[PDB]
């Protein structure tokens, strides 16, 4: 803090564009006619804008006195996060998460013949297990010279106003950070292609298209919200439900302006042709084609574990450090559904996912797979299945059925493969599930 | 780390001159005789002067023992500021002082041919501001290892004394700057010559030189406190007058000293031979012949800005830091009468002061200068006036009234030069103003 | 206890000051060679043997 600055004009960052004060001074017949019978046109022109820098500046009547500074205004602003709302409670001891989801099983027929030697057979339930853990530590660091800033102020409110701002700067800065993060886990969710993929053409190019994507949502949602579930928008491939109130749709402003007003501002019933869950409107996403994005409030596997404050004070040199320690989990669920909705080009198969993923078997036995391709389009994709343990007398029939021979011990891995490309030109899916033995 | 010493003779501190210990021994009929008949004076003119260092001591009863100490003193002084008594208050925000001062018209003859036309004349006021900033800031740094010192005394109360002597050295030391501060302002309005110099004789070369002194000073008070004041005795030439109750008179010691013993003492009535107004006494100033000061009580314009101390602990060093910050603006006030009592040779002429210091003119305006020349002698000295803008058509007259083109734009000096060396080796003292363009 | 840094620290400094001292004075004069241990050192030892 030293006052040197000598011989600045108030044209710093300005590139202007047309003059004003030319276009008003040869102003003949001209739009600026206007602003000819104007007494003092040159002053406001050149000091309306404001100046970066002050100087001081001496009396009009007595030379010797200097002008002084009549207010003082200090700005004050509040930043949230809208998917604040999204955010789950508070762990604050523990690292990791697990979930738990038991599937449905099958039917058999009644036979009292053979259940004379039956009774105690069992039959292991179909479970599976998801872990999240934490990942983010972060803080924020800021200093307050008290004693050193008393000569920038006239008034101790003024000061204290001041003090408070600088203070409410941190928590701002901590709000955009979180909105950023919890942004991150949608592009990061498509970018690792776990969405469910629905074509559509285009939400600017025609009202057509617009009202297609329209129709499209909606059955989307008519087919999430059915009473039998279904085991075709999750990653995790299971029979689940979801519930209409549920559900949110997230877009961008573009659209929703386009929307509102196309098709809603010239259709009669406009509750017949509009979106059904719950909207939020973002400024939009990173992905290239995402244009809305359709998730359950279980999606969302977001926690804070610590949210701390700690102050400390240098007496040789006169101010206080706050340092704002904030750590948080985040991650998403793949147990419930999630729409991607995307307009550009979209491979024919986005994934296969292998319904059994882990498993245990003993030395000699069978275990069956299923393998569930996420095809965008109607036509039908083969499978074909494969197991590379390295190990002789383990093989997998083509139905996915693995016999494994007792005679070694090692890791198995089962990939169910599609082939998505043209003749010579083979692009692979790889759906991957890893088998342990026992011995 | 044990602090230790060996081989230590009590002789590092002392300078012998005749040896008494030896002296006493073989005296007949001098002055000594009387120390002969003390039976234990060698012991006692050995430890006289005291120990520097304790060597271990044998005890008498048993030599197989350590010695303890009888009884630890712990030495306390105060020190204080005597020019305390001329410190403002405080200013706890703000950085700036301004003071402005009025100054006195001049009389216009009365005519009634030429008031028809000037009725509206405008007639500007003469005024004067100056400045003053925050230029002190500085801290003392003490340590003091409490956990080192408890086992090296045997009571709580001397470590205890031992703590609070620390703090009043602390406190000393500030003291000690502060009026040293104050004594620097006095010699450093000496070095830049805007004292009112009087030429005197050295006061203690003999009593004629005394009471020619006390004769002066007397003349140079009642000038100071005339009625109608003057402008010959202020660094500002501005008319003011002086009251005998706020002048106050600084010497030193020898000055006090060789009043009372020379003058005061022969003469009755003392009141007619002794000093006017308060009388401080210091031990001298810094300058070459400065003699004695004459100031006004308003003269001295120190503030405090800030004073606080702060601790620290350090738990791995085991000890305590004290910091003591003190903040002050120290600064002198040229409206006030300051005249300067010097003995020796001094030049002719001390400054030249023009009386606008700032002016802000026009394209076609004029303004008028005054000139005072501060000379100690009675000879009369010519001006010359000049102007170093850099244009032309700009130019000042012999009896300072400037003019300005009609077209020009940057920042004028008026200077005033009074030329007091002689040829081959010129010796000049310059007076300057500052001068402002209005479009 | 966690509910806030002041807390937690005057919990935490009293804690391991204070039970720490008392608990490793008590347990140091137990050890096996504690019969050359005295206590303090005695105020005028004088350093000299007679």
């Amino acid at each position: 803090m030293r006052i040197t600055f000598n011989d600045v004009k108030t044209s710093l960052g300005i590139t202007e564009s047309y003059d004003i004060v030319n276009a008003i001074r040869n102003s003949q017949g001209d739009n600026f006619k206007s602003y000819v019978p104007l007494a003092t046109a040159n002053n406001v022109a050149e000091v309306g804008a404001g100046i970066l820098i002050n100087q001081t500046v001496q009396n009009d009547f007595i030379t010797s006195l200097v002008d002084r500074i009549g207010l003082v205004v200090i700005r004050q602003v509040s930043l949230n996060n809208p998917l604040k709302k999204f955010k789950k409670g508070q762990i604050p001891l523990g690292r990791t998460i697990e979930e738990i989801y038991t599937d449905i099983t099958k039917e058999k027929q009644y036979d009292a013949e053979e259940a004379e030697q039956k009774v105690f057979e069992r039959e292991m339930p179909n479970v599976k297990t998801l872990f999240h853990e934490r990942n983010r530590q972060g803080f924020y660091h800021q200093t307050i010279q008290d004693d050193s800033l008393k000569t920038a102020f006239v008034s101790w409110g003024n000061f204290e106003s001041f003090v408070s701002s600088i203070i409410n700067a941190i928590y701002n800065s901590a709000e955009v950070d979180e909105y950023e993060y919890m942004k991150l886990l949608v592009d990061n969710y498509y970018s690792k292609g776990l969405f469910t993929t629905v074509k559509i053409d285009e939400p600017t190019s025609s009202t057509g298209a617009l009202t297609e994507f329209v129709k499209k949502m909606r059955a989307t949602a008519r087919k999430l919200t059915l009473p039998q579930g279904s085991r075709d928008w999750n990653s995790m491939a299971v029979r689940t439900r979801s519930y209409m109130e549920d559900l949110h749709l997230i877009i961008d402003a573009d659209l929703e302006a386009e929307l509102d007003v196309d098709v809603l501002a010239k259709a009669f019933n406009m509750n017949r042709t509009d979106f059904l869950g719950n909207v939020t409107v973002i400024d939009g996403f990173a992905s290239t084609g995402l244009e809305a994005v359709l998730v359950d409030k279980d999606w969302f596997m977001v926690y804070d574990n610590l949210h701390k404050m700690e102050t400390v004070r240098n007496p040789r040199g006169l101010y206080w450090n706050y340092y704002y320690h904030v750590w948080q989990t985040l991650s998403v669920s793949r147990f419930a559904n999630a729409v991607a909705f995307v307009s550009g080009d979209v491979p024919a198969v986005t994934q296969v996912i292998v319904s059994p993923n882990i498993a245990a078997v003993k030395q000699g036995g069978q275990q069956q797979f299923t393998a569930y391709v996420r095809a965008t389009n109607a036509k039908d994709h083969k499978v074909v299945w494969s197991v590379e343990g390295g190990s002789t007398g383990t093989a997998i029939t083509g139905d996915g059925l693995l016999s494994v021979s007792g005679n070694e011990d090692n890791q198995l891995t089962v990939k169910a493969t599609v082939d998505i490309g043209t003749e010579d030109k083979p692009k692979l899916v790889v759906g991957e599930a890893v088998v342990s033995i026992r011995p």
